[PDB]
């Protein structure tokens, strides 16, 4: 099999005698496919950053054991040059702390896993065909700085109403250093939606969210400059285009065929 770095991919299984999922070390969780009652499914994502060349997975039957081999590809990733405020690559010596703890309180987060499906069906995408950064567009920021966009950019104007993707828990909802202000939900199965730069935050850490209630409005708080909503998805374990992840996801559990989007 074949994969584009930095993308998900849903790993189909037999589901009878099975026992484990395995990279190297790493257990790789699998959870019941919605539809077919003898397959079992993994999300396998590849690192936009340094990925593998190959990577070979095992998965251990009662009887037998099987690998399966996926091949990274490069993909076809653009690149811009944008210009930020110098704080945003830059940060000053004493607003280290404040950074060091959100990376801390997001890894809990993050590595934490709810085994169950938090999510009803399919998730809806914004009704916007303007991106204004694709996920993984190479980035130089202020001439000399090198980064990745780890979310998908929207242009929207101030104040534009962002609601939940699908139904969750919310795990994180305030002002954070780099994007702004964030929210993050917990779907399960390792599944994570993302919406930064907000101006406005409106559901609080711990609630309980269903698919299109009003987690907030856009804004221009994040780390480039511009109205826009940042979107993102975090699953097994790595950030992945979250419109090709929804594209893959929503495939696989819609409960109806027709268009997904609030
Ligand atoms: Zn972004």
């Amino acid at each position: 099999m074949e994969l584009i770095k930095g993308q998900a991919l849903f790993l189909e299984l037999d589901k009878k005698d099975f026992l484990s999922l395995k990279n190297n070390d790493k257990n790789i969780p699998t959870f019941a496919h919605p539809k077919n009652q003898e397959k079992i499914l993994a999300i396998f994502s590849l690192p936009y950053k340094n990925p593998p060349q190959n990577t070979k997975l095992i998965a251990f039957y009662k009887d037998k054991k099987e690998e399966i081999f996926i091949k990274t590809l490069e993909g076809n990733y653009k690149s811009e040059k944008l210009q930020v405020e110098n704080k945003k690559i830059f940060p000053p010596k004493t607003i280290q702390e404040r950074i060091a703890k959100e990376l801390k309180e997001a890894n809990a987060i993050y590595s934490s896993y709810t085994p169950k499906a938090l999510f009803n069906g399919a998730f809806n995408i914004p009704l916007n065909s303007f991106i204004t950064s694709d996920f993984g567009k190479a980035r130089t920021f202020n001439e000399k700085v090198a980064s990745y966009h780890s979310g998908t950019d929207f242009r929207a104007a101030t104040g534009t109403p962002i609601y939940a993707a699908n139904s969750g828990v919310v795990k994180i909802a305030k002002d954070r250093y780099f994007a702004g202000n964030s929210v993050v939900i917990d779907h399960g199965f390792g599944i994570y939606s993302q919406y930064y730069a907000l101006s406005k935050i409106d559901v609080k850490v711990g609630q309980k969210i269903k698919k299109g209630e009003l987690i907030g409005l856009s804004g221009a708080s994040g780390r480039v400059s511009g109205p826009h909503l940042h979107f993102g998805i975090l699953a097994g374990g790595k950030q992945v285009d979250p419109l090709d992840f929804v594209s893959k996801f929503n495939a696989i559990f819609q409960l109806e065929h027709h268009h997904h989007h609030h």
